[PDB]
């Protein structure tokens, strides 16, 4: 039965270490250290150094461990993946690179990035789109980047503050390029990328048209890290369904710091 | 490269997400173990005598499994060496301590000494406390040292004790443990231990009640507390933690029919 997964991305580290995260673990030569655990063991090497990471944040290690004990969890649901898609975001790559290793198919299925469903940019940092990382980037840092894919948007389609009505243009006509590559294909059409997603790439499928922007936001602010919206097609209705995700709810505390000190 | 005490806090357990009646949302009518959420561990422990007891003596969550690795992952990378390994019977320290040693390749080398005496202060746990026997240690799969002759053993752990009552226990279990055996000695206990054995360590008397307990709410999961000795002056004395902090948010559940 032919479906699509959307799945958020991990804990993002400038949720927890503010939008100045980067100023936190660069030396004054702009090299990388990690002044907490929960900053990634590395980053991967970008064009200027370390600079455009700043508004193209990875995962923090708390959200590595999320992808991967979901993506471990969706190797035991047994479900066929069939092919992946990903918010061209460095977080949303990140997220789909780790489930398909937990699920043993980072060699056989490669990512497509789709630069259509990228985040809202209303909800960006200068109300735009950041530098993102090149494809050509994304192999050189050992990601399985599909290149013949031909996206419906480019990144630079993407206008500043767009309008909630426009972003969401932008998404349905994106989820009409992603069901139309390989239609023949059953299984689970995996995308990876933001919390928005969940609402704004499903609700066309369903044939539904947009929220009113108050409700989709209320919808929103409750999805947690790698939180899922599945929906199923049923091929002699030609209609789509949402159903029951494959795997359960992630629900876990919280880790503050301390000051060793105090203890003094 | 002195000798020195590590005392590291077990990482998260179960109950503290998922509450008191963790057991009863994890087992079917007939015992069996599932997991309702994925933050209930891939599995309880290999035990024969049934699910029951683990009710009072919680596991680590998936996410105090991650806690643990990362920071024993760090800790290899530290470089410092590990030497001994002391555990409170908590099965959730025995847990963090077996994690630790895996990401530091000692977990067979390096024998597991379980030391009840720096249990938890028994005026924060349920009401003897009902924990899992060495033999059955042994059986889940976990490198016990079972020639070790505690300083306390699992019944002298009296319900209700005293502040001074635990404090005296505590001080009088390092003792020993400074005996048994130039290496870091690791002590994978609770958020107390943390200032319940190192005190004694630094030759200082308990704390008052309060400044001690406000002290411990400040601890997180995988905190520690390092003491070197200094042997020329025959003193210890605090030092900065060989590891860095672990900082990181929570994650709540959702539920996927508000989307129809």
């Amino acid at each position: 039965r032919k479906s699509v997964l959307v799945v958020r991305h991990g804990e993002r580290v400038d949720q927890i270490f503010g939008k100045a995260w980067l100023q936190q673990c660069s030396t004054p030569d702009g090299k990388y250290y990690r002044p907490d655990l929960n900053f990634p063991c590395s980053l991967p090497r970008r064009s200027r150094g370390i600079k455009d990471f700043e508004n193209d944040p990875p995962l923090s290690s708390c959200g590595i461990f999320q992808s991967r004990i979901a993506g471990d969890a969706l190797l035991d649901s047994g479900i066929r993946i069939s092919s992946v898609f990903a918010s061209p975001a460095l977080r949303c790559v990140q997220t789909a690179k780790l489930i398909l290793e937990e699920l043993k198919l980072e060699k056989k299925i490669k990512i497509r990035v789709e630069p259509g469903i990228f985040e809202w940019t209303k909800w960006e940092a200068g109300k735009t789109t950041p530098t993102l990382m090149s494809l050509e980037e994304l192999k050189e840092a050992n990601f399985n980047i599909d290149t013949d894919y031909r996206p419906a948007f480019p990144l630079s389609a993407l206008m500043p503050a767009e309008s909630y009505q426009e972003y969401m243009d932008r998404c349905t006509a994106s989820m009409v390029q992603i069901v139309n590559t390989c239609p023949q294909d059953t299984g689970v059409i995996l995308i990876v990328s933001h919390g928005s997603t969940l609402d704004s790439c499903t609700r066309p499928l369903l044939g539904l048209p947009p929220r009113e922007c108050g409700d989709f936001a209320q919808l929103v602010r409750k999805i947690p890290s790698l939180g899922m919206c599945f929906c199923e097609e049923n091929k002699e209705e030609g209609k789509w369904e949402l159903v029951n995700p494959p795997v359960k709810t992630l629900t876990h505390g919280a880790n503050a710091a301390f000051n060793w000190r105090n203890w003094i």
